[PDB]
């Protein structure tokens, strides 16, 4: 019994490389796709856009839109989904965040919004935030040494809070290594990536996620990937 | 003004490796230090005990003991420190563990117990443990690796709880490696420690930190070095 | 003027995730690439071979086969340029190597024959090389530790030499770890690499290497990833 | 049969934290050490210096004294041992280094000169300088990244050699970065030691080695780390 067992998603980025990643790995989940898109599959053009897809999820009422996509698109495409009332899982960046969130909260519908899907980069992140909140000072002294290549930006936020002082693509590389003030203790945190794939099973797993929350029927709309970590693995 | 301004020690341990990095750490905070010990300063045998430290607890009633010794004299050494009903700081390993703690709890004696003192090796683990529980599952599927040399006990226990599978002297160096399913995304952590000096800066840290409970007349008389990181930077 | 200017490649292997990295890099090099293969370009059938190709290498005089292909072929693609007197470049694993060196030196025709074409990963390999003959028990005592994924094995062999002891897809990792007797001193080293466009750029390169062997009418026909790295970049 | 059996040092520098690790070193590879030294052992004024030292080699001719000292003093303690007639090694960093050379090789006396002791960083040294001049270029277009502490200085050098682009205590720690232009290639080295017993190793090390080229009555008289690494393992 496949966990993708009875859920369709739609992919409106089916050409992106990481749209790809998205469908290779929801076909390993179990996960149903439904052959349309927008702007094998057939791609469609970007008018008659309420009525193809309002037809969709009237067919297919399990349905949940994934979108990876363009920052300019964003407030649009969003539109779209409340108007139709589709939940959708969103890792697009850019747009009016401010007017994105207002759009999907007057239409009350479901969705999981997070620009970074590697949920396990999320997960260092939250445990480096918690770190940070419940034991401030604890780093007072500790100089931070980075390197980096082409997210980090809160990394060295949370160590500014412990108390250090400091001056999507295919590979992604990030070292960062703490030193302490006598120099005779470092701590050294190191991260590759190459693929997409990492962010594709993360989109997958917000689509899990969403669906168990959609079947509960449950109060809260609107989600992110920490939302996402505290249910636990769904796989 | 500085911190260990006002506070005493005595360091029973003087002689070794790990009693004089104390001694050096302390002297840099500002905290006195009481030229006797136990088992410059003027090292006494183990006997008329009691009476050579009520002495010097009336003489300093703002001492704190610290005690980085043998663990077959820890049920005794404590025993010694309720009676006298003189705080310590101890670090020392080994003894019947549910005995010591009972004899300071019948005491209502003031003390902090933890039998590692790297404060920033603890927030590490913190962080780790506190993900393992928010976020179940989160690297279900990953592998571990790891290397070692001559605590690592935990983090493993973390690293299963979030779904991994896996088969005091001058250096230490721990590597851990996390690699997911595909293979396609690697995690390292790295950690080197060169001395003690890491050790004495967390007990002074605890002596500092438990100055102040003293002081406010705290109701909780016993605390860990989690304790101690909650209240943030006291240098 | 690039320096691919004035050579034609043909890419047996144009299929293959490497081919595919081998024509992209080639053709930054401005290296020209015919549009036929065997077993945008025409792909040919698997007979017929000697008459498609001689007409080629008629029509084409600087032409240079690049093979890349299934340890079955290796003996049998390798007969065929030698008849045709083409020269190649071949990094397939596999196949009778003693036959197939055989068959290319009685032809007195001029190759390429690495089964490892990142030439930067043979360098380190050659330095690591040089160190273990003229320094041997250089490194006696010391320990070392592996890990790895999915070439090493010179690695251990060279650190043996040194008197050490011990116990082409999308991503490999390797890392290494040196420590010494009293276990103060590590040394660490570690390798990623994410595609295969190294082993495309280090193809090519040995393209370029070749094509001046040939023009210089050099006396050696038959050449390893060392001899390209000797030459210095061509780039 | 110890390998230090038969050999006697005279250790000038017996206070410094490096004089004693050499002492340690030393007395396990079975090497003698007499109880004199210069500005257990009787340390001696820095007058009477050629009697006191005279008689010592008159009456320990096996002896090779080891020097580990002051920067002001390398030129007068080499004019000390060049009249005496007695071999050195010295890895004290200053003085006028061409003057010191030259007042040793008109002296035709045996010695062994090296600022730096370590000889298996010496031998990481040695093959990156032989990649360097073997395979011009082999690196073109990588960048290199370093983060360091409180020797690095050929490193780059050889790395722009190899064509890349850049912009004694307790502790010391290297790490080197070399990351290939389309970053989906990195490498990366490094180096962690905690203590002087490397160094006390390889002074030892030349000791033994220099004892050898002694008895062997040897005609080249003045050796580097290299010409130790090269005779092999002594242990």
């Amino acid at each position: 019994v496949l966990p993708g067992n009875g859920i369709s998603i739609m992919v409106n980025g089916c050409s992106g490389k990481m749209g790809k990643a998205v469908i290779k790995a929801a076909d390993s989940a179990g996960v149903n796709i439904v052959p349309i898109s927008f702007g094998e599959i057939t791609v469609h053009g970007p008018t008659e856009r309420e009525k193809v897809l309002s037809s969709v999820f009237e067919k297919h009422p399990e349905l949940i839109v994934v979108d990876y996509t363009i920052p300019s698109a964003v407030n649009d495409n969003a539109e779209l989904y409340s108007k139709v009332g589709v939940p959708f899982v969103m890792g697009t960046t850019g747009g009016d965040r401010n007017k994105l969130y207002e759009t999907v909260e007057e239409a009350k519908i479901y969705a999981v919004i997070s620009p970074q899907m590697g949920k396990q980069v999320v997960a260092f992140l939250a445990a480096m935030e918690i770190m940070a909140e419940q034991f401030p000072g604890a780093f007072s002294g500790y100089s931070l040494d980075v390197m980096e290549s082409h997210t980090a930006k809160a990394v060295i936020s949370c160590f500014q809070e412990l108390g250090v002082s400091y001056d999507i693509s295919g590979h992604a590389f990030h070292l960062y290594h703490l030193t302490s003030p006598d120099e005779t203790v470092s701590f050294e945190f190191q991260h590759n990536v190459c693929g997409r794939s990492i962010y594709a099973e993360g989109t997958v797993d917000a689509v899990l996620f969403l669906a168990k929350k959609i079947r509960l029927k449950a109060d809260q709309r609107i989600y992110n990937m920490i939302d996402v970590l505290r249910e636990g693995n769904m796989r």
